């Protein structure tokens, strides 16, 4: 296995993959690592022939209680496992208005002093409508898209590495801590803070950067936080149980 | 698979599986879990030869940042995988001077009324000595027992239940509301109640309450608290999560 990756540069043809959204002021962070991922993979297992992105409304309004409590949090295992089972339409940012289901929650600043509005407290979770935004060409039904199986990946350095090398990017979680809140490059190690809590992200990739091994990973607080949005991880000591959580799956074909 | 199963009955030749223990003023129910787990594990693999309480203060304090931050809270995933790497000696109950390294840290009430001191959140990680206690026939390099394997088992309910009846007990983890703390009988649900945080048990059996499917939970609690130790919390619906961070792994022997 080689000694850094980069799902981007492995799949390039695939451009969900190097994109970065934001679940705004709704703690979908559970949806979001889950969508991005199937989206890659989806791509990835069709050798590009197909090219959606995976809507993370539709999971987060539609699952229902095996996936969680919706802005309030979720289970990422559930998220998949709707997946292997209801499935999941397209839809693309807000205002995108691409696909079956744009997501429906506004952008705005986590933890960064820009333009848009403040983020504030998890939103509350909109209803599931079973119905593509007006205008869209097919319906609902026909928009899903369909998971083959769905997977937890165990504790192992390796392990978490030879699949994010044969099937692409995966769903991961890590406590997080004050000091993580304003990261702006490098590899991140804890050292001061108090604790937030766990929140979901999506791995796609490793490295060594200066001395130091990394987990490669996009967060969704859009991409004027961190590093254009995504971040460095220390790889190896399962840092703040980052390998404690992955989850994955398989696009059906 | 059985509609009904108790390891308690399964392998009644092998105690640990009925016994409850008390993680006091310590946030280690991440360790508890696992020793718990380890020992009903070590004594149905070697069919009864081997009959260990596996030491809750040994993984709690020397395991290190791989776990977590000891008292402060951890990781499941990372008992487990220490257990196979570094080992971990026999360590009873507090004050019962049996193995290795007992656990130091007193019995407390847990949200109950009852003739023990009140428990805190204040609460320290003793450190890690390398040494059983005085009096103890071997060393403590001498009592580790080893882990062969460790893995992740999936959010599926037809596979969990197979896990435990064919390998035993599992470690896992769910989120715990307010209206938890004050359960005593019957299967939880969550009702109302706000969040709390994760709590690490182990999960021994499964069956069903006037209709309602459940799983048959062990807490660290003592046994005043609720049904004498053990929960019951719905099954097949990630409730709570319950079904998403499971752990386990097969003792070398």
């Amino acid at each position: 296995l080689p000694e850094s990756f980069d799902a981007r540069e492995q799949w390039s043809n695939c451009p969900t993959i190097a994109q970065i959204r934001d679940q705004g002021s709704c703690g979908s962070c559970w949806a979001f690592g889950a969508v991005e991922a199937m989206s890659d993979r989806i791509c990835i297992h069709t050798n590009g022939r197909v090219n959606v992105e995976v809507s993370a409304e539709d999971l987060l309004t539609c699952c229902g209680i095996q996936c969680g409590d919706g802005c309030n949090g979720g289970y990422p295992s559930g998220a998949w496992n709707f997946w292997t089972r209801k499935g999941l339409v397209s839809g693309g940012v807000y205002n995108s208005h691409i696909g079956c289901l744009p997501y429906t929650i506004p952008p705005c600043e986590h933890h960064v002093n820009g333009a848009r509005p403040p983020c504030t407290g998890e939103g509350d979770t909109p209803k599931c409508n079973k119905m593509c935004e007006a205008g869209y060409s097919t319906s609902y039904k026909e928009d899903k898209h369909y998971g083959y199986t769905s997977y937890s990946v165990s504790d192992s350095e390796k392990e978490i590495m030879a699949e994010i090398y044969k099937n692409g990017p995966v769903e991961g979680a890590f406590t997080v801590f004050s000091d993580f809140l304003t990261y702006k490059s490098g590899v991140y190690k804890h050292e001061a803070g108090d604790v937030m809590g766990g929140h979901a992200i999506r791995i796609l990739g490793w490295g060594i950067e200066n001395g130091v091994p990394y987990w490669l990973v996009a967060n969704s607080w859009n991409a004027d936080w961190g590093d254009n949005g995504f971040f460095k991880i220390l790889r190896g000591e399962n840092h703040c149980g980052i390998e404690s959580e992955i989850v994955a799956g398989i696009p059906r074909t």
